[PDB]
């Protein structure tokens, strides 16, 4: 049995999971759900199935792995990471992992909040004002380490990468002030299975968000 | 030396952390920060200090424990839980923990979203329409277990409790359709250190949210 990863036919919250899945070399298939166009943005393809998957808190994404039925993107992430020693070894490694796990989710919500907000264009200047600061925190937090946890790559590297990439897309010249972060993107995309996957026809970098979006809905 | 827990002089995101601190018998003080009144809810008392605490991602709440400086409520929670074997033993225990860790965070966000929304009064009927459903998921998820992880109490029990309590305070009869959840509230408040603490002058059940709020700002 391969694992099933369920999600909308977009990037969204599955990106880190897909990347992690590939990096770990895990047998799996995606169950992609399509969303209708305006003004309903019909979701019945997912809603017809939402409550019949034995999920405890029906949501997307979800991962199904035989008996284990998982929701909550970070939960899927640590569940997979655990099978391959990537949830962090030492105590220091774990702290950093717990922080970044939630820190990235926050910066992600924040991006997604405006990109789904009809006011998108007016909010953008302020969000761009503050971006440099957000990225500085990551840069300083990474410091001279090869990975965010420390010396070993871990699943939060996938979360941090996704967030950084997203912004390089949103604001091309948004990483230049931080060599080490650009080095991080190199290392990560330089990883063999990551590279191979990025070249494959499975890669799915866009849409970034669902159709409801004002930006990256395309 | 005692640990410092920093947060607004409210309940908010610290409630689970306070409860957990007491239950584990942890040695700690609070650094409480006050917020100004309308219409600029000044936050300089925290802002004057925000960047000088050696925090990696300055935020509230934070926990300071000698060399370890932590942010992100869930990270503080697991960090403490680990010192006392409460982040989950088995694999099944961990999955459940990871899920609820994020699941509660979501239902909390959701509540906090409308209670901070000026439109509070119009949004309320719709939120109460779904008020139950959400609770049903918890009830079914708990099932016949004494705790949400399984047979051992763990730190998510604190998160789930807070969320259930918050709603009972918002929708009294919002827990009648689910005996087992009321039993959970019994067990939890029935815990000795919990009970003692709830009677102490340290107990801080309100305000629920910051002053900016339309509900539970009082
Ligand atoms: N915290 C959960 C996220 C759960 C969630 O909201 N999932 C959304 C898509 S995320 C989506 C999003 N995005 O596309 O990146 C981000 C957006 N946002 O504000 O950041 C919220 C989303 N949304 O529209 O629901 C969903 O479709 N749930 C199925 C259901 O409820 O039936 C997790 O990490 O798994
Ligand atoms: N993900 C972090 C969230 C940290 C956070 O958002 N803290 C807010 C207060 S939470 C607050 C809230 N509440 O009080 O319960 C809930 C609300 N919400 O929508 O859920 C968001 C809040 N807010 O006002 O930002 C803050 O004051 N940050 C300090 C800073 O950034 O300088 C965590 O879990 O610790």
């Amino acid at each position: 049995m391969p694992m099933i990863l369920g999600y909308w036919d977009i990037r969204g919250l599955a990106h880190a999971i897909r990347l992690l899945l590939e990096y770990t070399d895990s047998s799996y298939e995606e169950k992609k759900y399509t969303m209708g166009d305006a003004p309903d943005y019909d979701r019945s393809q997912w809603l017809n199935e939402k409550f019949k998957l034995g999920l405890d808190f029906p949501n997307l994404p979800y991962l199904i792995d035989g008996a284990h039925k998982i929701t909550q993107s970070n939960a899927i992430l640590c569940y997979i990471a655990r099978k391959h020693n990537l949830c962090g070894e030492t105590e220091e490694e774990k702290i950093r992992v717990d922080i970044l796990e939630n820190q990235t989710m926050d910066n992600h919500m924040q991006l997604g909040m405006i990109c789904y907000n009809p006011e998108f264009e007016k909010l953008k200047p302020k969000y761009l004002e503050e971006l440099p600061e957000k990225l500085k925190l990551y840069s300083e937090f990474l410091g001279k380490r090869p990975w965010f946890a420390g010396n070993k790559i871990t699943f939060v590297d996938f979360l941090v990468y996704d967030v950084l990439d997203l912004h390089r897309i949103f604001e091309p010249k948004c990483l230049d002030a931080f060599p080490n972060l650009k080095d991080f993107i190199s290392r990560f995309e330089g990883l063999e299975k990551i590279s191979a996957y990025m070249k494959s026809s499975r890669f799915l970098p866009r849409p970034v968000f669902s159709k409801m979006a004002v930006w990256g809905n395309k």
